[PDB]
This record gives C-alpha cells, sequence and structure tokens, in this order.
C-alpha cells in the first residue's frame, strides 16, 4: 500500500482582548419570526479572563450593510433573537466579550426561517449495553 499527506496550523500572537470563540454553534428555528442561538464557550486555556457576555449579530442575505447588535449575558450560552420574516435566510454570528474589551466573531452562519408555522416532529433510536 502507500499514501501521502501533511498539515499544520498554529499562531504565537499574543494580546489583552481574547482571540477565541464560541463553538458547537447552532440555530435552532423557533418561529417563522424568531431563530435560537445554541452556542458553546470556548476552551478555558484560550480564555484570555472571565466572559462578561456575548455580542450577537446578524443581517439579511439581501442586506448585509444592515446588522443587528445583540449583547447578553456572560452565564448566558443561549438567545432568542424575535422579529423576522417568513421564507427569508438571515446570518447570525456569536463573539466573546471581556473585560479586555470585544472577542471574536462566529462565521457567518445563514438560517432560513419556515415559510409558516409548522412544527416537526423526530423519533429517538436504538441503544443497545456493554462491557468491558
Amino acid at each position: 500500500g502507500s499514501s501521502g499527506s501533511s498539515g499544520d496550523v498554529a499562531v504565537r500572537t499574543l494580546s489583552d482582548v481574547p482571540s477565541a470563540a464560541p463553538q458547537n454553534l447552532s440555530l435552532e428555528v423557533r418561529n417563522s419570526k424568531s431563530i435560537m442561538i445554541h452556542w458553546q464557550p470556548p476552551a478555558p486555556a484560550t480564555q484570555n479572563g472571565q466572559i462578561t457576555g456575548y455580542k450577537i449579530r446578524y443581517r439579511k442575505a439581501s442586506r448585509k450593510s444592515d446588522v443587528t447588535e445583540t449583547l447578553v449575558s456572560g452565564t448566558q450560552l443561549s438567545q432568542l433573537i424575535e422579529g423576522l420574516d417568513r421564507g427569508t435566510e438571515y446570518n447570525f454570528r456569536v463573539a466573546a466579550l471581556t473585560i479586555n474589551g470585544t472577542g471574536p466573531a462566529t462565521d457567518w452562519l445563514s438560517a432560513e426561517t419556515f415559510e409558516s408555522d409548522l412544527d416537526e416532529t423526530r423519533v429517538p433510536e436504538v441503544s443497545g449495553p456493554s462491557s468491558g
């Protein structure tokens, strides 16, 4: 057989402001006018200080210039953004904030609301035991 691959990425920059953002970012669309935001806190090692809050900003796929500012609590890992329209794409982003100032922002995640009020249901799966 055979194979071949390579890769290496890192950074050696220091500063007062934090250079780490929340992971596991998700957008649980609650309604055609509202959207639930679920994000997880960054690693501790990176955390250059205690978090005071997050800055959730979003814009319209048609109007990027138009952005909305939203500040939540520090111990808040979820925010509900209401005031949207049905059948319309919207970009959301979450950023961490600390006493040092502001932090990085999460990629631009686009979410399309529900053309109407339709609730979907899902079913779980089977799980087998084990030993060791």
